[PDB]
């Protein structure tokens, strides 16, 4: 119980995959001809990653070889990866004919279901307060190639005897070849890991097929007859990492400057790109004979499924002070501990050992540093305020051995409170009135506060702002969300909403909806306030949009809403979060 | 708290890439025609090294099988690499076709967008005073190589019989072969490590590509029919180790002279080669047929992209010293420690312990020295100074068990000190005036002050010259800057520049600006100060320079400019760097 | 502190490469048509050797398995290797064409700039007083090879069935083939490590090229048409391991029997061996066709780089004995030790624990040996002299428990000094005369001396004589030095020169000059000696030497020269080393 601190909590990410997000044209030819049908059932998203945050040092530690600065870890690894992605247990098909007269076109396509072509990872600081410091794989992958080069020469000589009615023949014959070759070998996975670092505060990883990765290269035929009709891709081609089942394997650890102060947001969007397999028959009629030819489509739709987790971490938090705080506690009065405000006036106030302020850390040169700010110490020459921290004899603490009388270094005198009111002070010797006894522990300020889950996509400018002084919000809206705020004047999105302003006091849950609009791109278009009282009230439309997602956001029992993050550029809002405490 | 010290910081090396950088012609044999438009989006380097600084001994050991010598320490490895090297996102292609008509020659060309054909980094020492000791990768590739000799002989022997309406013939042949053929096999890599080692105070690792290194080896076709018109690079070659992101892992270790004293810079350089790929496709006329052929092009452009951070290394650190320092402090006074200045006179000042001249090292004899430079020594014969260190019975000092009298071992007398002055003397028992008690505790000596940036481009001969004490930059400035100096003769650079004079006093950010100066080559053309008053200044003309690059230096609050660094040759100034206090 | 001893300091092999050095004739077939220019650019050499001496087993260990014997190591492993060899940074091209009508004959030649033909490294002995232990690596490549034999046979029966207007016809035919074939398959390297060792005290260790290692193997091309003109060697095959830089790895270990006493000296010496490449185009002319064929020229010049660097090693050093060093201090005085003289008179001098003289070993029997030299030991029957060391009850000490009462084990009496004289004496209790206190610490005599640079080239047999009384050194005057000597009649060398006499008194610096003599070999031709009155003076002359090389020699202030070292056989001097101090 001297070793590094650590604070762990994990992230989970759900996100459901409705069938009506796999809809797509049963033929890529002949799309409104032949209509739509799902590609996908029950496709799922749950994956569980692991949050550390550590200081690399324990705290007083000078001189060590690795640099001081704080790190926070998110990994998947052996020890933590969750159910997976999944997208179908087994792949049919489905065959299409031509209905019009066909002799020199397409006249046979094939749907497949769907498979994933490519899984993406990404993650985002959400300010320039934290850099990123290593990552696994530590590099994409350095293919290693072998060369071979093959010369020479053969020599032949030929002796032929030929006997006939016409006559004895006799035949020498001389042959000289030369041969050159050159091989070339490499190594290709089925997926292949690329590494993606856009900027210094992000870094994606994308799993991309690479071998098999057109149409063109799943069929195991060429040319068939125009008699012999079956189905033509060679489905044990595709191996089940691709449509069953996938994990993960990614470590990204972030770092923070020494004195980084205030706050900073992590995104973290998983992603799986469905794509469905197209095929198509060529039918080619020439004057001599008749043969049929396949071919592979490359530019088939994609559609992206999007799920976004993401968590705040406040570089003053005690963890990141690395050491193990405890708290000093005044054994006179049944539950009195010591704490300090935000000036550092010190007052006896009810234990709470979660509490950060209650909070000390005990250093090599015996001196007793806040826990939740660490410029200000414990001193002795006026003990009823925090003073700044240096070098003075009088911040030294020794404990007696065999008691609980604390003592002080300078003067040899006590550590003594008021028996009433808990008014610290030095003493000598005990009294009626002032009592020695004090007891120390260790505390559970290491709890990590949950965070709220986001609303909609994670794309273009985030944005923060704090809820007014009134507790209302106000939405401007339309078709979709034009644009959100917590004043009139500070509206970052649209214009074409209707003002309006909903009060945020006593709200149980949220209820937000988002998709493709049907002007373009994707939106937040929808959200229903219910209140734990039992009223309600909606703002949006939820009838001019496709393809839309319900996520839902409970409260828990007696918050208060404080801040707000709007995802938004320059016309609509894409996604909102919404932090509590 | 009894091992080697260390002293580690990290260096943050951020480097913007404009599109205008990335601006290239469209065409390779048609420039003038088509324009030019961007070749890389939102590209951005961000490294992040490791700095370690280190006594191969600790303090007091002698004789180890280790060499004593100081040792500086560069490095990127696992534990810390950064976001890497980014130039695009996936590869686009843009096709042009010939505007005039042309029957045997170049029609087509193809533009790829840019890949990056060499990675480089760059280790400079300032002066002689270093050497380089080691390095990883230690020697370049060893390549092995594998060779076979395939030889052998055939014999075969043929009897033909044939029947027919001109009669029976029979046949009997003999064929007797030779063979013979030479193998060679050999690895290569996509890019291959080249170490490259100037001389010994330079070394520099140069990630070039070997495999797919020409624009010709790129191309899966070679021959094809005029009406066939379809992009010919195969871009599945490119690996994503190229374009998407890329990592180095290198170290250099330096080494120092044991007594060396002074100064000495390291400059790291972080350089990306871009290079657009051009294919053009070859039409030949002949009278037999008409065919279609391609070609490779390798002389064209190339634009390097360089940002540079340096860090200053004084060989007179503490942490050289190789101890681990502490502090004798006084116990009457509240706050005060012992303090030597640069003669050796001793008086008690306010404790802070992280000033290096109140540091004092603990050896195997017993004896303190002074660890801002080893030196001097604490004396028992004459108290009141510091003496010249040697083997004197009088220069011992032994801790009594369970108490804090510090010891004489010579005459067995006590060290004292005035209860109101700090004045150091001997004395055998304590009175009224004199106190005996002292406390000593570990110091924190080994931060590392942060280093500043560097302004434009590092190449050519390194000056630097201390500020003057009017505290005046002398500027011979034109349409870029001639040269700098601190006074009017000590310029170095041109001389076509107007003199001028601009006040460093206050200054609150320093604006630099380099790039291609429109006579030739790349030159630092434009410094803007701006003073806490609110008042600019402006140097040099920005109207004559292409492909510019901005960088900005923040001086920390209430700081004095103190050296000059010019990076100048016989012409002009190529960069400049403003150490700080 | 209580394990083996060490002595460990570096080597730094600077050299400067001089274009001049690198000139050579642009073409091979040409010479004096087309001139000569420089193949390497800013060519230079950088290695960092580690030295240890060590005693391979610690002072008064009886029996132990390892040989008892004084090891002698030098070695370049991962922990110290240095910048490298370097001598181009990419390989550029001239190309030339025949200026004379050609026919049947080269008419094209190709210059490639230099490249590494090989390493060379060299050790040698000074003397028979040293031999050589073991090596790294332990033996030359001990290749493996694989062989097959394939042999088999083949059948082939044929039917072929004819029907055309001359009539059917019917050919039933048969084959019958044997098959025979031999394989052979090795391992080559692109450097082979071939170890050389010419007798028991020199090794040398010679990096050769194996593969590519013939400007015929480079090229990729053999037959060609005349119009077709490009460069015909494959710059790819060239690997970065030959002209960009290399470092090697080797360690040599030599020993010494257990009582050799006197002096060795030690040379290693680096080399590159430079040498370019040719290329040739041969035209030919025969009646049907006209072609053009290549060649490679393999009698092309080569140039050797040499620089040689020398430490020397007494056996009689401290670190020799294999202990750990300690001094006998009298309490007394405030600074007084016992010194011992040539002849073991008992004095006590001022304290210098950098003194060997100073220095006592304490063996597992209490026995107090003299560390200069391990036959003289402290004796209580006469203790102001050492005597001879043997199994005397008078010559073994023991601490008293707690307290620094130096005791006699036979007597029972103490070890007493005189309070003002510091004459040794045995008394059983103390007086107002004699102290009894005496206090012992480790000592630091392992520092190394450093190493004088040597002056020219290191060929041929070497000598070694002292600086006479009028310190006066013999120089034969001519065109290069003929010999050097102490006297006139010790001169080692020619005798066409013309005598002369230099003061060697007050030498600050040497300037030597060496190169290629005009009239045949390498000679030392010119030496100025810089005294500290500015004034110079010449010795030989600089007119009649090309491809000259200039090395320097500084000494340390107040220096005397006292030992010269002549490199030179009966004709001419090719090297001197001067000794300081």
């Amino acid at each position: 119980t001297n070793t590094l601190p650590h604070v762990a909590f994990y992230i989970s990410v759900n996100r459901a995959i409705s069938d009506e997000e796999c809809t797509f044209n049963n033929s890529w030819l002949w799309k409104n001809e032949k209509g739509s049908r799902p590609f996908c059932k029950d496709a799922n998203i749950s994956l569980i990653y692991r949050v550390n945050l550590e200081r690399s040092l324990q705290y007083g530690i000078v001189g060590s070889a690795t640099p001081d600065a704080k790190i926070v870890r998110i990994s998947l690894d052996d020890d933590s990866t969750g159910a997976g992605i999944h997208l179908n247990d087994q792949l049919g098909y489905r065959q299409f004919g031509a209905s019009y007269t066909t002799l020199d076109a397409y006249f046979r396509e094939w749907s497949t279901d769907a498979i994933a072509q490519d899984y993406r990872f990404v993650f985002n600081a959400s300010n320039n307060k934290a850099q990123i410091l290593k990552t696994f794989p530590v590099d994409n992958i350095n293919e290693k190639f072998e060369r071979k080069e093959v010369s020479g020469f053969e020599l032949g000589v030929t002796g032929g005897v030929e006997v006939s009615g016409d006559g004895p023949k006799a035949k020498l014959e001389a042959r000289a070849s030369y041969t050159q070759s050159r091989w070339l070998t490499y190594n290709t996975q089925d997926y292949r890991i690329e590494r993606n670092a856009k900027n210094a505060q992000a870094v994606s990883f994308t799993w991309n097929r690479q071998q098999y990765a057109t149409a063109e290269s799943l069929l195991n035929r060429s040319t068939d007859a125009l008699w012999v009709n079956t189905y033509p891709v060679d489905v044990n081609r595709i191996s089940p990492l691709s449509y069953a089942s996938f994990v993960p394997k990614m470590d990204v650890i972030y770092k923070a400057s020494a004195t980084e102060t205030g706050s900073t947001d992590f995104i973290i969007d998983s992603s799986v790109n469905i794509r469905p397999i197209y095929n198509g028959a060529y039918k080619h009629y020439y004057v001599v004979g008749a043969h049929q030819s396949y071919h592979g489509f490359e530019d088939t739709p994609r559609r992206r499924i999007t799920k976004s987790a993401s968590f705040t971490v406040d570089w003053d938090h005690p963890v990141f002070t690395g050491g193990r705080p405890v708290n000093l506690q005044l054994a006179s009065f049944n539950n009195r501990c010591i704490q300090v405000d935000a000036q550092g006036r010190l007052t006896a106030n009810m234990c709470d050992s979660q509490q950060s302020a209650q909070s000390f850390i005990y250093d090599q040169l015996g001196r007793y540093v806040s826990a939740s700010n660490t410029k200000l110490c414990l001193d002795g020459a006026a003990l009823d305020a925090l003073q700044p921290c240096n070098q003075n004899l009088t911040q030294r603490w020794e404990w007696r051995k065999g008691t609980d009388e604390l003592t002080n270094v300078y003067s040899g005198e006590s550590l003594g409170h008021d028996k009433q009111t808990g008014e610290l002070g030095l003493y000598a010797s005990s009294n009626d009135a002032v009592s020695l006894r004090t007891i120390t522990a260790y505390t559970d300020v290491f709890n990590a506060q949950e965070s709220s889950p986001i609303l909609g996509y994670t794309q273009g400018k985030m944005n923060q702002q704090r809820v007014g002084q009134d507790n209302r919000l106000y939405v401007r809206a339309g078709a979709a969300i034009d644009a959100l705020g917590s004043a009139s004047d500070l509206l970052v999105g649209g214009n074409g909403g209707s003002l309006s302003s909903v009060d945020l006091s006593g709200v149980k849950s949220i209820t937000a909806t988002s998709g493709d609009f049907q002007y373009g791109g994707q939106q937040l278009v929808a959200l229903t306030f219910t209140y734990q009282d039992g009223r309600q009230q909606t703002v949006g439309s939820k009838a001019y949009v496709t393809n839309a997602h319900e996520d839902r956001f409970d409260l828990p029992d007696a918050a208060k809403i404080t801040q707000l993050k709007i995802w938004a550029d320059d016309w609509l809002v894409k996604g909102v979060q919404f932090d509590l405490n």
